[PDB]
């Protein structure tokens, strides 16, 4: 289950694979993106869920994930302008919620949070972790 | 400052070189370490601090950091062991309260937390994060 969420993730690489397994072992319906077919090699033998090849720049593959049904969208490819590309379309096109992008350049995280997308910043990241083992949280 | 630390980061990769360029900025006393002269070009132009170039797993190595004195040592090679070894060192040898190390792996986090050393896991910490923005926190 009852507590099953639809759950489409951008970018099957290091990030995007270590989210698309657990989410698949907590039980929720999994939708993978990537250009490079050889990148699902990183899913696991567990992983229920299904896989899309395609250029998450061009709106025709956003509309092969079904993501307007989707409870959460997860922009995790290395670039963030095809990061923000996907997330501005989950938000505002398929009318999603919860939208959560990589973001590398801390400069760019302004633009996608004013647009009600949460981000994860790498570099910004591992300062606030850094941070809060001196100052305290 | 009044407030100025003594600290020592091993590693001056894109970890390291980032805190080290901040901690310069900050006023603290900054020594770097890196097996690789090349990495300190990470350092950016305003960068006041100490380089050493040298192997941190050799015990010579880490006698030239003044290590005793430091306030706040950073273990941020890209090797878990590597990082094991100076942590042990700081918290043990050199009497360090403040040591804080990048883990890559996770099941490796354990034994430095039992040693009183802070652990860095970039995959805990983007996990993390992410189920902050899922479940709240
Ligand atoms: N335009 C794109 N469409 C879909 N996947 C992409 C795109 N650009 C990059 N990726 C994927 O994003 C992933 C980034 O990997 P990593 O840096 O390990 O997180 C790789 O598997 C790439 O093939
Ligand atoms: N045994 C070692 N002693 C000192 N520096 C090291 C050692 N092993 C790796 N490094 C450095 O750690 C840094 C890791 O870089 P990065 O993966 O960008 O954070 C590089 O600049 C390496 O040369
Ligand atoms: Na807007
Ligand atoms: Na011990």
């Amino acid at each position: 289950k009852q507590k099953s969420k639809y759950i489409v993730i951008f970018g099957c690489g290091r990030l995007g694979s270590l989210i698309a397994n657990l989410a698949s072992s907590s039980g929720h319906s999994v939708v993978v993106v990537d250009k490079n077919e050889y990148a699902f090699h990183r899913l696991n033998s567990e992983f229920s869920g299904f896989t899309v090849v395609g250029d998450a720049a061009e709106f025709e593959t956003l509309k092969e994930c079904g993501m307007e049904k989707a409870d959460m969208v997860f922009a995790f490819t290395n670039d963030d302008s095809t990061n923000f590309f996907i997330s501005m379309n989950a938000r505002y096109m398929f009318n999603v919620e919860n939208v959560i992008a990589r973001v590398y350049d801390p400069e760019k995280i302004k633009i996608f949070e004013e647009n009600g997308i949460k981000t994860i910043c790498p570099a910004v990241l591992m300062i606030e972790k850094v941070k809060e083992f001196i100052i305290g949280s």
